[PDB]
């Protein structure tokens, strides 16, 4: 704060501030899925028969 | 969910989606009348005598 140093002692020094650091790197995401060739042959919910 | 893989271990596959159905047929209905041109000689209760 300041507190209060006397006019007749030096007083002391502060530390004056900061330093933080972190790191996050990598994430990830592979959503990967297949088409069936062999399912296109019987007939889909939709397309009327 | 896809949810996190790596991209080394490409990774594994889903299968997409499908399938319900209904049966019912028609239903029906008809109202059969008459016209009987013999019952029209007799005043209607409109036609003020």
């Amino acid at each position: 704060m300041a507190l209060y140093v006397s006019p007749i002692v030096s007083g002391e020094v502060i530390r004056s501030r900061g330093g933080s650091t972190s790191e996050f790197t990598p994430g990830y995401v592979k959503p990967k899925h297949e088409v069936n060739p062999q399912m296109t042959l019987r007939r889909l919910p939709d397309e009327d028969p």
